[PDB]
């Protein structure tokens, strides 16, 4: 029943006593760094109220609002993945699948985990314990998207590129795997819209130009090979001005 500002304050108090000036940032740091242990019901209710208020504060971007391109059913969205109302968003995860523990990190995993909320980290832990092993590169796992406007998250782990190294055919195809696996899973889940982030191009150091070429080529080859899934709209979600320019050059050349 507290206000959103007051909710942040109470959540911060619970997390601080259990064991950067904007309150949202302090809260985020604390929840980010928290090992994936069970969570008080009291905390979860505050966080749920907070994320519901967050949701009430914007109108999600719809698939219709995205930019069309030269290629049928491939669309472009330049913005934060947290505001996109699609069937599934693809998270560029790590192999433990537990999200990002680095406070207020600028990666998509952190943004997705923080605003989906804490039930996502707990769900991922249960999934990964059940599995009994870390995730391999280029696979796909489906979870709910919790408080996000998307319905589902598809978690995939892309390849790292050692700094200075170029993209070999193998490493190219490891990135391609993420796209193929995510598309295959979306179809099997009966979804009709999927948003990809620029997997591997942040923390994992995959060069943006090659990554965009791979992403586009892989989705187009998949569409040609999988006629059954022409019902699927794919959105490429760019977040950096460099990615915006690359995707524009490859999908919207006149
Ligand atoms: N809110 C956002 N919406 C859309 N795209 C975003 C957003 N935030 C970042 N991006 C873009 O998302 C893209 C991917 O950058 P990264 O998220 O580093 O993913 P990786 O696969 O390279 O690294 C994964 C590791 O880093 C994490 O800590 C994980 O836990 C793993 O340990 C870039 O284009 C970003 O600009
Ligand atoms: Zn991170």
């Amino acid at each position: 029943m507290p206000s959103s500002f007051d909710l942040l304050g109470e959540m911060i108090g619970l997390l601080q006593t259990e064991q950067l000036t904007k309150r949202q940032d302090l809260w985020r740091a604390l929840i980010n760094q928290r090992p994936a242990l069970p969570l008080s019901k009291d905390y979860l209710n505050l966080e749920d109220a907070y994320l519901d208020d967050w949701r009430a504060s914007f109108v999600p971007v719809s698939v219709k609002d995205c930019q069309k391109t030269n290629y049928t059913s491939l669309f472009l969205y330049h913005g934060d993945i947290r505001y996109l109302a699609v069937d599934a968003i693809v998270n560029a995860a790590n192999s433990e699948l537990l999200g990002c523990f680095s406070p207020n990190h600028g990666c998509i995993d952190n943004a997705i985990h923080t605003f989906a909320g804490s039930r996502l980290r707990l769900a991922c832990q249960a999934i990964m314990t059940e599995q009994g092993r870390k995730e391999a590169i280029g696979q796909a796992k489906l979870t709910s998207a919790y408080h996000l406007p998307a319905s589902y998250i598809i978690h995939t782990v892309g390849p790292r590129i050692t700094k200075g190294h170029h993209v070999s055919p193998i490493r190219a195809d490891l990135l391609a795997r993420c796209y193929r696996s995510s598309l295959d899973l979306a179809v099997k889940a009966g979804l009709t819209s999927l948003a990809f982030c620029s997997i591997s191009t942040g923390e994992f150091g995959f060069p943006k130009k090659e990554a965009a070429q791979i992403a586009i080529k892989t989705v187009l080859k998949w569409q040609a090979e999988h006629p059954e899934s022409k019902t699927l709209t794919t959105i490429f979600n760019t977040f950096t001005s460099e990615d915006k320019a690359l995707y524009d050059t490859y999908l919207q050349k006149e």
